[PDB]
C-alpha cells in the first residue's frame, strides 16, 4: 500500500489505530496535516488555541523525524488537495480518526466518498471517544440519552472501553519510510503565527505547552484558593486536540486505583470526568444545531434578552463584578480556566444575571478556551443555562460570595485585576461597598479607574427566577 494517515484530531503515535491500519502492509506512508493558511487568517478563534494547535504539530513532527519519517503539512483544503495527493503520491490507501461531530462528519463521508471514486481505499477508528457513540443511540432506541444517569445506565449495558493500542514501533516505521525531499520538505514544514496572521509582538512562553510529549509528561506528573491558577496537570487541552488518548487516560487511572485501593473495583465516579465528556459526545453527533437553540430538537426555546452592549462587557471582562472580571480576563490571556470558574461566568450571563443567549456564551468561550470543544462546550452551556437536558433549576452562583468562598485571600483578583491590588479582602469582591477612603487609598476610584456593577445581583437573579419559571410552567 502507498498510505497516507491524515491528523485532525488524534495528534498523537501512541492509541492510534487509524495510524495502525495506514502502515499494515504498507510500502509507503505519509502522515499529513492540511491547512489552509487563508482561512486561519481570517478565523475568529484567538491565538492561543492557534497556537497550541501548532505546537502540537510540532511535536508531531519532531516524533516523526524519530522514526526517520516527518509530518506534511499541506497548504489547502482537503477537498481540492486530496485529489492532488492521490495521483502525485500514488496513493492506495486514506486512513483517519473518526470525528463524531456533524459537521466532521459530513465533510469527511464527501472525502471517502471521492476516495472511492478515486480507488482509494478508507480506513477509520473511533479512537477520539471511550465508546461508539452510535452504538449507545442504538441501545437508547436510536435517540441519544438526555440525562446522565440514562447515560450511566446505558453505558453499564456495553462492554468497557478499549485499551489504548500499541503504538507504532521504531522499525515499523522503517519499512515504509517516506522518502524526504532534503531541506525542501519545508514546503510541507510547520506554520509559524505569523504565516497564520497573527500579530505576536511581546508574546512569550506558553503556559499550555500543545503536544503528544507534553501531554504524556503531564499525564505522567499528576499520577501521584490556588486551584484557580493553571495548574501543571491540566489535560483537557491534550484530549481536545488528542495529544492526549482518553482511553490511555481512562485505563491509567484505573491501574492508579487499583495500587491506592488494593482489593477494590474502581466506582464510576473515578471516570467521571471523561464520562460527562462522552455523554455530551454522544448528544453532540445526530444533531446539527446542536450549538444553536433555534430548530435544536432538545433545546427549551428562551427569550433571552439581545443586549450585545452587555454580551461586551462580558466577554472583556468589564463587568462590575471582580470575581466575574478575573475570570474572563484569565480567560482570555491563558486560554484555560477552573470548571468552577466556567460555571460562575456562564450562569452570570445566562440565568443568573444578564440573561444573555447561552448561545453567546459558547461562542466566546470557542474563540479562547484551548479546550474548545464542539460537543461539550455547546453541551454544557445548555445544561448549565437549564436549556436542556430536562434541567430545570441548576447550582446558583452568587457573583460575589463564590469568589469570596473560593478565594477568600482575593489573591486571585490581585493577580488578574492588578488594579483593584489594593482593597482589603473585605471589600476586593465587592469594592463597591468600599468606603471613598478606603477606595483612594487603593488607588482606584469605582466608576471611574474600574466600572461599578452593570446589574444589581439580588434583584437581577431574582426576576429571573420568575422568569425559567415562567418557561417550564407554559412548557408544561
Ligand atoms: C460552560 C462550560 C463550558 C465548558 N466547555 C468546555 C470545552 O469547550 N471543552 C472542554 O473540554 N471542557 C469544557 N468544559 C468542562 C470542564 O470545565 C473542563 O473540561 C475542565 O475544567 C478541564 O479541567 P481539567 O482538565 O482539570 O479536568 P479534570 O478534572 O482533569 O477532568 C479530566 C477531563 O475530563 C473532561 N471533563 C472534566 N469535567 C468535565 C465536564 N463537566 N464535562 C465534560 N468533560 C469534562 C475534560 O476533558 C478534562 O480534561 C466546560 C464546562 C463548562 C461549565
Amino acid at each position: 500500500a502507498s498510505s497516507v494517515h491524515w491528523f485532525r484530531k488524534g495528534l498523537r503515535l501512541h492509541d492510534n489505530p487509524a495510524l495502525l491500519a495506514a502502515v499494515r502492509g504498507a510500502r509507503c506512508v505519509r502522515c499529513v496535516y492540511i491547512l489552509d493558511p487563508w482561512f486561519a487568517a481570517s478565523s475568529s478563534v484567538g491565538i492561543n488555541r492557534w497556537r497550541f494547535l501548532l505546537q502540537s504539530l510540532e511535536d508531531l513532527d519532531t516524533s516523526l523525524r524519530k522514526l526517520n519519517s516527518r509530518l506534511f503539512v499541506v497548504r489547502g483544503q482537503p477537498a481540492d488537495v486530496f485529489p492532488r495527493l492521490f495521483k502525485e503520491w500514488g496513493v492506495t490507501r486514506l486512513t483517519f480518526e473518526y470525528d463524531s461531530e456533524p459537521f466532521g462528519k459530513e465533510r469527511d463521508a464527501a472525502i471517502m466518498k471521492m476516495a472511492k471514486e478515486a480507488g482509494v481505499e478508507v480506513v477509520t477508528e473511533n479512537s477520539h471517544t471511550l465508546y461508539d457513540l452510535d452504538r449507545i443511540i442504538e441501545l437508547n432506541g436510536q435517540k441519544p440519552p438526555l440525562t446522565y444517569k440514562r447515560f450511566q445506565a446505558l453505558i453499564s449495558r456495553m462492554e468497557l472501553p478499549k485499551k489504548p493500542a500499541v503504538a507504532v514501533s521504531s522499525q515499523q516505521m522503517e519499512s515504509c519510510r517516506a522518502e524526504i525531499q532534503e531541506n525542501h520538505d519545508d514546503t510541507y514544514g510547520v506554520p509559524s503565527l505569523e504565516e497564520l496572521g497573527f500579530p505576536t509582538e511581546g508574546l512569550g512562553p506558553a503556559v499550555w505547552q500543545g503536544g503528544e510529549t507534553e501531554a504524556l509528561a503531564r499525564l505522567d506528573k499528576h499520577l501521584e484558593a490556588n486551584s484557580l491558577l493553571a495548574s501543571p496537570t491540566g489535560l483537557s487541552p491534550y484530549l481536545r486536540f488528542g495529544c492526549l488518548s482518553c482511553r490511555l487516560f481512562y485505563y491509567r487511572l484505573w491501574d492508579l486505583y487499583k495500587k491506592v485501593k488494593r482489593n477494590s473495583t474502581p466506582p464510576l465516579s473515578l471516570f467521571g470526568q471523561l464520562l460527562w465528556r462522552e455523554f455530551f459526545y454522544t448528544a453532540a453527533t445526530n444533531n446539527p444545531r446542536f450549538d444553536r437553540m433555534e430548530g435544536n430538537p432538545i433545546c427549551i426555546q428562551i427569550p433571552w434578552d439581545r443586549n450585545p452592549e452587555a454580551l461586551a462587557k462580558w466577554a472583556e471582562g468589564k463587568t462590575g463584578f471582580p470575581w466575574i472580571d478575573a475570570i474572563m480576563t484569565q480567560l482570555r490571556q491563558e486560554g484555560w480556566i477552573h470548571h468552577l470558574a466556567r460555571h460562575a461566568v456562564a450562569c452570570f450571563l445566562t440565568r443568573g444575571d444578564l440573561w444573555v443567549s447561552w448561545e453567546s456564551g459558547v461562542r466566546v468561550f470557542d474563540e479562547l478556551l484551548l479546550d474548545a470543544d464542539f460537543s461539550v462546550n455547546a453541551g454544557s452551556w445548555m445544561w448549565l443555562s437549564c436549556s436542556a437536558f430536562f434541567q430545570q433549576f441548576f447550582h446558583c452562583y452568587c457573583p460575589v460570595g463564590f469568589g469570596r468562598r473560593t478565594d477568600p485571600s482575593g489573591d486571585y483578583i490581585r493577580r488578574y485585576l492588578p488594579k483593584l491590588k489594593g482593597f482589603p479582602s473585605r471589600y476586593i469582591y465587592e469594592p463597591w461597598n468600599a468606603p471613598e477612603s478606603v477606595q483612594k487609598a487603593a488607588k482606584c476610584i469605582i466608576g471611574v479607574d474600574y466600572p461599578r456593577p452593570i446589574v444589581n445581583h439580588a434583584e437581577t437573579s431574582r426576576l429571573n427566577i420568575e422568569r425559567m419559571k415562567q418557561i417550564y410552567q407554559q412548557l408544561s
